[PDB]
DNA sequence: AGCGTCCA
DNA sequence: GGTAGACCTGGACGC
DNA sequence: GTCTACC
């Protein structure tokens, strides 16, 4: 189908948002496993799914550059301003990100040093039912095949939306269409691994056990300790999950996912060790106490910490 | 050379 | 609870 | 990274 734009190629398509670089960098934040459905099809421009509708985004020092692809057969013209509020909110960009990093870096002088070489790593704001079925993939497995896997999830499951040169983009699927009894075999023959079951049976666990799509809502208005434990509940969602999409989909900013890279740091980063049991190795305890203990160090905002920490070590 | 272990 | 080990997949890469 | 089984 139509090209992918560009912003130098087509200035007619585009609006800005306020957004220094400091505020943001796409190139380490979108591809740094908080989503997997953004690419750079064109050099330092990224094209995704955002609200039902495919965006490209690129930057500039000031701005955040965005056009969108609405494949309604409708003429193309640039976003309008409602629609420039969808990516702000995606992006969060009412939260300074600047003043985090003052703070961060003043209380750990490790951050200070990651922090100046990577700057503008800040947090999406993602749907719920696509962060929640992204991280069930993302365990116990690399962002690579992660990203394939969300892939194809969406191109078998998912609404097509449109075509752009060679790239068909999806809607990421409703519950319903991941529940059905046949989903799971389909899910293992697109190589979901053991995962497929878990994706499956949580669709149906949400939609038979929980209420359905408020469910989700009903977290994101929860405390963050509610939020956490109740989503326990969901086949494939254990702590570090739990904490990833109450920090990412949930609004809980205190979440600290700890996954291997948290774990590696930890130790590496901070010579830290739990001091709340014996055996020093990873476990429920101990994952627990690491949590804890980042933040006790960084603060209400220590899972957005932890992100600029996790974007850092994927490049090393 | 490419098997087979390591690892995310 | 605490502990141990199995587990789908496929790129990295030692031997 | 989460699940299951055993202590
Ligand atoms: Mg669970």
């Amino acid at each position: 189908g139509p090209g992918h734009r560009t912003l130098a190629s087509t200035p007619a398509l585009w609006a800005s948002i306020p957004c220094p670089r400091s505020e943001l960098r796409l190139d380490l934040v979108l591809p740094s496993g908080q989503s997997f459905r953004w690419r750079e099809q064109s050099p330092a421009h990224w094209s995704g799914v955002l609200a039902d509708q495919v965006w490209t985004l690129t930057q500039t020092e000031e701005q955040l550059h965005c056009t969108v692809y609405r494949g309604d057969k409708s003429q193309a013209s640039r976003p309008t301003p409602d629609e420039l509020e969808a990516v702000r909110k995606y992006f969060q960009l009412d939260v300074t990100l600047a003043q985090l990093y003052h703070h961060w870096g003043s209380v750990d002088s490790h951050f200070q040093e990651v922090a100046q070489k990577f700057q503008g790593v800040r947090l999406l704001r993602q749907d719920p039912i696509e962060c929640l079925f992204s991280f069930i993939c993302s365990s116990n497995n690399n962002i690579a095949r992660i990203t394939g896997m969300v892939e194809r999830l969406c191109q078998a499951f998912g609404p097509r939306l449109i075509q752009l040169d060679d790239v068909t983009y999806h809607g990421f699927p409703s519950l319903q269409a991941l529940a059905g009894p046949e989903v799971e075999a389909h899910l293992r023959k697109l190589g979901l691994g053991y995962r497929a079951r878990y994706v499956s049976a949580s669709a149906r666990a949400i939609l038979e056990e929980q209420g359905g799509l408020a469910w989700l809502q009903q977290l994101r208005e929860s405390s963050y300790e509610e939020a956490h434990k109740a989503l326990c509940i969901l086949p494939g969602v254990g702590t570090h999950v739990a904490d990833c999409i109450c920090l990412m989909a949930l609004d809980k900013p205190q979440a600290v996912p700890v996954d291997v890279h948290m774990w590696h740091i930890a130790q590496r980063d901070y010579s830290w060790h739990p001091t709340t049991s014996q055996a020093k190795g990873p476990s429920p305890q101990t994952n627990k106490e690491l949590g804890n203990f980042f933040r006790s160090l960084w603060g209400p905002y220590a899972g957005w910490a932890q992100a600029v920490l996790f974007s850092a070590d994927l490049r090393q």
